[PDB]
């Protein structure tokens, strides 16, 4: 049953068992049916948490790898770390390819609303960006261009279909600006986008209900936090 | 290779990938060879973290289960929670049966030192105690008596073979007193044991090297913390 899968996804979230949460939402997402706002968020949280753990692991093992590289003798040791990092990289790829195939096959094609289109192309940008984070060469360049194209598509729809305060549109600007800064190494692009998104939203905040206001300003704070961070790095 | 398994166990720990850490230490533990102090601790940390996550999940789902029970209509819902809790309980059992078979087959029989004997019987007490935590009836009573017997055996060896400050002996008193308080619901036993272990150690703390002192007093603080907690509950 479908409503049961959703309920179990919610249980799994509370239990912090995110791989199960993914299994349940993937099953739900893999019907013809468009997801509700709640189901979209459940899907997104599930995968965010599953990939997040691996990304966290990858960053740690990477740090260790280059610290052991810099005590040169090593070698058999560095090999063990390399292969371990590679194991984690395989997992990351698999997780990314999983949600990306769900987005390409089920979610993006069945999306009728502007909200849902922006949401899914944003997610597509995110998982290609995760792929770009640890890849090299042709593989990285392909993931980068795919990430950029999906974020651009999301942005074109958001720009025309969603108000500037919409949390989906703000969250897009947040992640897209992060893409620019971290993946493309493009600070001007990143700061311009984050600032424009913040500013555009600031204008219409006084038109929002309490709940909408809370949702928007939470993301707008993340935008300002990144802008704060980036402008101080560049100094 | 063996030293490679250990190294990978250490990597897995840093990466917070504890199931892999278990796979590596289990392989190491499943040779004839007695584990080093470092390897024992690696084994113990691996399993502590793997079971800990499930125990955490189980407590959450249990709380939810009885909260949904108390909004009576439910029923199909409570069934979903029950079966989910049961899934987690299966995992807990499997994890417990895994380390317990390793202890019974490989570790306890091959243990030559007093340190290692106390360590392994303590661990045996711990995993039977985890089993007792969620079980019912004959199954719980069997796990409880097994936990008690293993802790008693550990205590008899510790008492004769280890000084009162020894971290293994203190950690035994900590977990055994927790058994008494939480599983057996025996506050006098629990407080007497925690207090006696603390007090006995206090006497010889001034004989310890800096490292030994640090190891002992860390555990002695946990003992006092529990004693503090329990004496305030009973009021």
């Amino acid at each position: 049953s479908r409503e049961d899968s959703v309920y179990l996804a919610k249980l799994a979230e509370q239990a912090e068992r995110y791989e199960e949460m993914v299994d349940s939402m993937k099953a739900v997402a893999s019907s013809g049916q468009e997801l509700s706002v709640e189901e979209r968020n459940l899907l997104s949280v599930a995968y965010k948490n599953v990939i997040g753990a691996r990304r966290a692991s990858w960053r740690i093992v990477s740090s260790i790898e280059q610290k052991e590289e810099a005590k040169d003798k090593s070698e058999h040791q560095v090999k063990l770390i390399r292969d371990y990092r590679s194991k984690i990289e395989t997992e990351l790829t698999k997780i990314c390819d999983d949600i990306l195939s769900v987005l390409d096959t089920h979610l993006i094609p069945s999306a009728t609303t502007g909200e849902s289109k922006v949401f899914y192309y944003k997610m597509k940008g995110d998982y290609h960006r995760y792929l770009a984070e640890f890849s090299s060469g042709e593989v990285r360049d392909k993931a980068t261009n795919a990430s950029l194209e999906a974020y651009k598509t999301a942005s074109e729809i958001a720009t025309t279909e969603l108000p500037p305060t919409h949390p989906i549109r703000l969250g897009l600007a947040l992640n897209f600006s992060v893409f620019y800064y971290e993946i493309q190494n493009s600070p001007d692009k990143a700061c311009h986008l984050a600032k424009q998104a913040f500013d555009d939203a600031i204008a219409e905040l006084d038109t929002l209900s309490e709940e909408s206001y809370k949702d928007s300003t939470l993301i707008m704070q993340l935008l300002r936090d990144n802008l704060t961070l980036w402008t101080s790095d560049m100094s």
